């Protein structure tokens, strides 16, 4: 379909590319994954003039990064001289998938520099540092290196390339700032993948949505201490020769508090092809499912589980910001709704969020080990009522149905029988809290009135620790995990962009999202009627909580009332829509906003005609 | 335990050995084997002064000699003159386990100097080859070049090393002779694996095992037209400096036939290791062939499967060399006597011979066939039981047997016993044979009495066709079906060597065999009391054919009679044995017979001390 | 969905149907299985009163057949009387998915009355059978010992029921013509699945199917001396209550050549549970058949096998009938197109069709085998090489790659190397003709000029003998090999219902039929734009020969054009498709039609709304 090789034909000539970022080589947020995935395609387009820059780490450096000598003498000769200079960087490759040139500065090496690079950024800028940051003063010695680094490089080469600078995060907009303050030749690129002040004025202000244009953001900068730092963080927007963000809903938050409109919007990507290894994945890892359900629902399994439906919501433990509350008041409506209709249906719903646990409970390991006793009694009893029936057939005579259960059969069938006796209610969460009174989901849950009776139609399971393959009761990975559940619902308020639903949405399977998210826009803006492809979109915007709650509910409902057909007619189709989310589609408005930084910067040599052509109408 | 680098601590210098042979990289008889698995080991004590000589063969050059160059410009300048002669040399490698150093020699592009080698040999020795063998005169065509190529290299080389010749087989023995007749400085080694006119005279001719001192040899090649051979072949063992055998039976079959007693005896050995890849093994070959036994079988299963042993005899189609009348005989006995005691064990015979039929019988491949269906319908049946009992269990309540069978089930339980009946019994052969009316091993059957009866207590299975792992109804290769039996019986009559019954007693299986071949009287003279290693040894060279039968009878009895954890005994014991059989241990004797002749052909360079020291004496 | 109670809800009472057919529990043609997938759906509807009638076989009633006794007086009183009157009447339960009762006739106890019945036979309808048919007979036989018993059952009734005569092929209308001619109050309903004339006009006659209205029939039956079958038939056609075929064209055939229009068109169905045990077998057939392909064409492997597409064609030996000329001359045409377009797929054809071979050809076996040492020792070196990784990887060192491969590693590849060496082009047929110089499509294939050359882009493949799971080269059922196939091409000229192509389609295998078939006719008249899911409607009846062709080449080249998504897309929607054919949906039709019969025989108790009103647009 479309690659990168479609009509970007430019002449690229000799043009280095810096692709600097604070956590190249280095795990800390989400968007590693983002640069990882795009490494290898970046540098293919450019070949050997790809280029990063980070800072040091001792851990990274061991476990990832493997240190080689630069391929030019320029680079020899610039890091000979930013060694003797009093500093310490070094060179080497990133052991990831693409595997690209990488230049490393130890910021920890620097610290004599920053009383005077305090001053010269006062008098350039009149940006101060508070001395108690510990962070900000990383990000200042980081650019400040930077700068230099491309400075010398830049003056030391014998013929001058076209270099391209691309930041990311305003941990490294201080070299941008510093590289277009010293009226340096390079293309400056400023990306933002989340706005500094949403975070903090999301929790505790209300209504942040709906006051954008009545935000005077110098006073919330003002009274939480973090004015330095949308200081900077505007101001490397502001000196940019393109500015970029990640999603829509960003370029509009970009706008309302950054008083810039981002040129271009990138979307994330990733690689599809390792996620591929597409029925038998989903059918054994729901039968599994069934078997922990099994284990955990012992001795009140009166409800049938060829038409119980799976539902969970993952990611970090945010409340609010993941609109659990939402969620879970629309899965008591729903329960209602069912109860009151008499369905046969039956709803588990799933909740993989990080948590302060200890160990497990009692009573999922007991449930567990009992639902183990009965399968292995049950595999015993079968295996000798067919070697039984194998040899009392050879001699050709009907089986004496009532001979081949003897008095240790019967005595490990009643052992189990005594075995799944339970006076009590499964418990709906799988661990020890330590904070059991003050912890939310627990809290409405318990005032929505879900305790997994039986006659309630809704069952609701919470799974605090990370999901690994080593576990005791689930010792399953995210991704197998995922790959059978029925439906993934996010009813996201605040989020950039989404990874999970992405994930969820690449792998197969029908998500809801909002229009709150980048995902969500992106899915809305680039198809249409896109309930036909399984992405159910709650408009979040523009109405109340309770409006909020009442679409995901009836869109639950409607999801509940489809048929087998319907449901794999709906799978079909959502699995055929991980391609637009790959890097192989999603790199090419990088690509074009590096072809808008380098007409801006070098409008004599290069010159770009502004198109923006880009699809999937309907199944239906 | 006992190397090869032992105590034989000898001047080896400048010496090379030549193996010459007939069948070198051209598979035509059984020590093909032989030489292929001393290869490694004597060349790993001679380096790269290990060669080979042997006829070329297009098809073997093709699969399995990749041509070389020669490493030395002695080997240049030989070949380059032998190819400018007027023949055809090439040289190369030996694609198997050691790799060694191959020379090739067309016979067949000499056919110019036939006329005149025939001639000289007989100036030389008096022999003469008449026109109509086509096989004697490649012999002599290949004995001609061989000591052309010897006399050759030796003349050719600007030092002369100490060369040593090896022949294997008459049809390399005109080699020796006409070395030892050009007075070349070569030590010649003569071995010899079968004696020509012993399988001539064991057929027809009576009790050739007690006239070996009433036999004029001279008439007896005479009447048989097979004169020149027995001429050329006597007076190749007669002029070797070290004359060999490879069993002690035909050592005195030699003596009392070429008039010559064998310096050294050589026992045929064989590389353990890929052999060993121990219970689990025989254990699955058992279950499997209990399976076999079962499709066979079917509508006549009346007896025990747990207290049924397995008899196997294999090797040619050779009724009374390998003494099958002997084997079917005392079977008949040990019947009438289980018979007689009304025991509940079963014996079942398996006679592995290639014979001549075209297709399977109906027979078989309908029981097969019921055996499948049975086997499928009791797993399908099996599966839903389980399922029904799993389901019915994890709500607690026993299960209900009477309910656990529908009417599916009951009416495929009822379509296979419906295929289960049949009304004749099953046939004592699986294939159809082309000369019914002649076959010795069913005329045999027919007349003792053994149809497979629902009284009888021994049965019968004749599987003519090889054992191949994509069989219809045995898809098994030999060495799996052999791990599984219970014990092989051999009453073998006139074998220089038992090959199989060598690889019966290396995989660890209680074998019996004769005081009349090389296996047997190796096994009886290397240890004590070989009744507790699960060896059998059958007197039959003192004894009349009712006395060898009685006494097989005997052995068959005691080890029908012996319990389960006597026969796991005797099995490990027969474990324990296989490192006896093995060129590891068995390559000294040849090493031996390589000094022999060095010291005989340069008695002034070379001195041997006789020492002939080689041993489990019992174990209960 | 569709089930049967939908709006069929009508006052049965105490009415008795006779499913009267002369293959029932003898298996002799197809119908058999569409009789077996009916029992069940139908005696559901029906309860206890669904009978078969049909002859007596020993080989059926061991079989499949269990004899029991009747539950109601009346039949122990009919059949008391039926036996004692001088014939022999059986009762028993048939074994199969239903488990319907079952009445046998055996013809052959009968043979005293022929002389008379056949004057009452003439006396009535003035229809005369010859000595020498051998068939006919019996099925004279067959029907007044139907009629016979319809009249006892009817007349030894204490109350009289409503009886239901259903019958379905010429060999039991005679049947309906007494039961109709002595006036019994039955309700009579003849289903044809085959027009006898058709099969004989097809062959030897040209353009059948452009001269139905030219065809004065009596003549036609007059020369082939099958005149009195064709009258028989016709005259129980004429005297039916209702009259029904079985698919549309052989409604037009039936029009034009019996001379009456069919009420109803009754098409065959399936149950799909069985078949439904989905990309996961898919896969897994394709990767062997990808592991068949290497096997025989090993040493001319040049050609990519990713993008190697799989079409194939299975029915009776048939090569007017099945078209296989057609599809042949079209993939010469097909072929002729790639190779100019210079394209990299290729097309590889099965031909499963039966023919007179007696054994496997030598290449293809050396192929298997060849393929097989390969792989065999691919999967050592592999072995070896991971564990020498594993132990040099665990002491942290990079692996010495060029130290990872021995001596006897070389010589196991250099073996393999010379084991594929291969002068010759891969055979065209798996087996040995023995009417090779007859055989049609050998002669085809020679004269169009496909001999699986390297230039060739088109690969054909023959294979006669029966697909079985036990076969030496392909052991693998029909079921699984067709799952793996890419397309299933069928161009039928006459064939009345096509069972392989409705197999084809209900695995979920795009397939190629036409308008000259039953199958098809269905398809394009329940469907709109049938090109979307996957069937492809050849039009034969309007159209010329080369038109035909012309147009399978456009449809096979539009196939082969398509993408992977293409392919993915429309194999999903063709797996969606399978619940058109089975008999949950089709058997409403029969249902209609019985109460047709009803409502013409007894329209003073029961009335019928001609209520006609049974779908799938589009998805694109
Ligand atoms: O999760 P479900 O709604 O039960 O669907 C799961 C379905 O099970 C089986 O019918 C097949 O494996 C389908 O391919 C799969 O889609
Ligand atoms: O524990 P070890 O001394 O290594 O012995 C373990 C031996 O390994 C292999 O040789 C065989 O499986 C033996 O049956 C087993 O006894
Ligand atoms: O036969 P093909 O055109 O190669 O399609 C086969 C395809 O292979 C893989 O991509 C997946 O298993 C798909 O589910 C399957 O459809």
């Amino acid at each position: 379909p479309g690659l990168e090789d479609w009509e970007d034909e430019f002449d690229l000539e000799n043009a280095v590319l810096f692709e600097v970022a604070w956590e190249v080589a280095n795990k800390v947020g989400g968007i590693y994954t983002v640069l990882q995935t795009k490494a290898k395609v970046t540098g293919d387009e450019w070949g050997d003039n790809y280029f990063l820059v980070g800072p040091y780490t001792e851990q990274g450096v061991r476990t990832q990064v493997e240190l080689l000598e630069a391929p030019t003498p320029a680079l020899k000769r610039t890091l000979d001289s930013m060694n003797s200079k009093g500093c310490k960087v070094y060179f080497g490759r990133w052991l990831i998938e693409g595997g690209p040139l990488v230049v490393l500065l130890d910021v920890g090496a620097s610290a004599w520099a920053l009383e005077r690079w305090k001053g010269e950024l006062w008098d350039t800028c009149n940006i101060g540092v508070p001395w108690y940051d510990r962070e900000a003063n990383d990000a200042v010695l980081f650019g400040f290196l930077t700068t230099w680094f491309l400075g010398e490089f830049l003056a030391q080469s014998e013929e001058k390339p076209h270099v391209v600078a691309h930041f990311h995060e305003w941990l490294a907009g201080v070299g941008l700032c510093l590289c277009r303050a010293r009226r340096l030749p390079v293309a400056t690129i400023f990306t933002t993948h989340a706005t500094l002040l949403g975070r903090y004025l999301c929790a505790g202000a209300v209504d942040f949505y709906n006051n954008l244009e009545n935000f005077n953001v110098d006073k919330e900068a003002g009274e939480r201490q973090i004015y330095h730092r949308y200081c900077m963080e505007r101001a490397a927007a502001h000196c940019a020769h393109v500015f970029t963000t990640v999603s829509q809903i960003t370029a509009i938050e970009a706008q309302h508090l950054l008083k810039r409109k981002p040129d271009i919007v990138t979307p994330n990507g990733l690689n599809v092809k390792k996620f591929s290894a597409f029925q038998n994945l989903h059918a054994q890892s729901k039968a599994r499912i069934q078997e922990f359900v099994r284990g955990h629902f012992y001795g009140h399994l009166d409800f049938n589980l060829d038409k119980t439906l799976y539902f969970f919501i993952a990611g970090r433990y945010e409340f609010s910001n993941k609109g659990a509350d939402v969620f879970l008041e629309a899965l008591a409506r729903l329960n209602y709704l069912l109860r009151v209709n008499g369905s046969e249906q039956t709803v588990v719903a799933f909740f993989i969020m990080p948590a302060r646990t200890n160990n497990f409970n009692v009573e999922t390991l007991k449930g567990q080990a009992v639902r183990k006793q009965l399968w292995d009694t049950a595999n015993t009893v079968k295996e000798k009522f067919g070697r039984k029936l194998y040899e009392s057939l050879l001699v050709g005579s009907l089986p004496d149905m009532n001979k081949m259960l003897d008095k240790e059969d019967f005595t490990m069938m009643k052992r189990a029988i005594f075995a799944t006796q339970r006076q009590s209610f499964p418990p709906v969460c799988t661990h020890n809290m330590l904070d059991d009174s003050s912890d939310p989901i627990l809290t409405t849950i318990r005032r929505i009135g879900l305790f997994n009776s039986s006659a309630d139609r809704v069952k609701v399971i919470f799974h605090p620790e990370f999901l690994s393959s080593t576990s005791p009761l689930l010792p399953v990975d995210y991704e197998e995990f995922v790959r059978g559940c029925h439906l993934g619902v996010f009813p996201s308020y605040y989020e950039p962009w989404g990874y999970t639903p992405a994930e969820c949405t690449v792998m197969g399977i029908p998500s809801i999202s909002t229009n709150l998210s980048g995902f969500g826009c992106f899915m809305e803006e680039h198809i249409a009627d896109p309930s036909a492809y399984g992405i159910y979109i709650l408009d979040r915007r523009f109405r109340s909580l309770d409006d909020s709650c009442s679409q995901l509910t009836s869109f639950l409902y409607s999801f509940c009332q489809q048929s087998r057909r319907q449901r794999i007619i709906q799978r079909n189709r959502t699995e055929r829509l991980s391609d637009l989310l790959d890097w192989k589609y999603l790199g090419r408005y990088y690509m074009s906003a590096r072809h808008m930084a380098l007409s801006k910067a070098f409008p004599e040599h290069f010159t770009y005609e502004p198109n923006e052509a880009d699809p999937r109408p309907a199944s239906v």
